[PDB]
């Protein structure tokens, strides 16, 4: 009923119940306001709801609570290398925060049976190439674990 | 280089990446316990960094003042030393108990800070629909006793 939970600081134990809110989050600190950053982030799957449903689900709720939320592009995503790399899928997005155009890269992967996980990039200007690299390097490098 | 590089391995629970050196960790864990009462337990893990001349205790004192702006009729109810882990890892910081008004309920809140990364802080903070009695303190020191620093 325990089962061993690992942060990047060390590892601990959680009960087989709980639920896994965390929003890993990795910024270029004083620079925020021309640098990406980057973001993890866990959801769960609802009965009957396979990935690309989900990502529909997601894209409506930005579409809701974002300003001018809009898609640029959608496309396959995969995280990792190996056999064992996630097979997913990813969109490109642009909103409105006051007066800046933010630009995003989400890419959905369902990890294990029912949970999805979920990477993020937001950058305050149009993505370069500079961008581009950070985000698939990113994902081809992400090991997977078991 | 092939063998590493000045950029950082990072580990979550669904795997490992390579987090580039001008990045700076602000994750924030959210564990959502198990229970039936009308407000869930949870766990949250942040981090931090000291305030230039800012020791842990002091820091402690300002999680606190924050506290007081934030959460409904915040007590500090206890203050004392933690451990983190044991053996020649352990890690040793400061802990406090508190109480606060989530709703129209009364909860119960730990805070426990460390310095695990060296120069920065990992705060465990605990909020809790059941009272803090002997038992709940055993089993909450007795979890960051086990507490296995990377």
């Amino acid at each position: 009923m325990d089962r061993p939970y690992r942060i990047q600081e060390g590892c601990f134990v959680l009960p087989e119940t709980f639920t896994d809110r965390s929003v890993n989050i990795f910024i270029l600190e004083g620079n925020e306001r021309t640098s990406p950053s980057l973001n993890i982030s866990r959801d769960t799957l609802k009965p009957d709801e396979d990935l690309p449903a989900y990502i529909d689900r997601q894209i409506a709720l930005m579409k809701k609570n974002l300003g001018q939320h809009r898609v640029l592009s959608r496309a396959p995503a995969q995280a990792g290398t190996g056999n064992d790399a996630l097979m997913g899928e990813q969109i490109a997005a642009t909103h409105k925060s006051g007066k800046t155009e933010v630009y995003q890269r989400q890419a959905g992967f369902i990890a294990t049976p029912g949970k999805v996980l979920v990477f993020t990039l937001t950058s305050p200007r149009p993505f370069d190439d500079k961008a581009d690299l950070l985000w698939n390097t990113w994902l081809a490098g992400f090991q997977p674990d078991k």
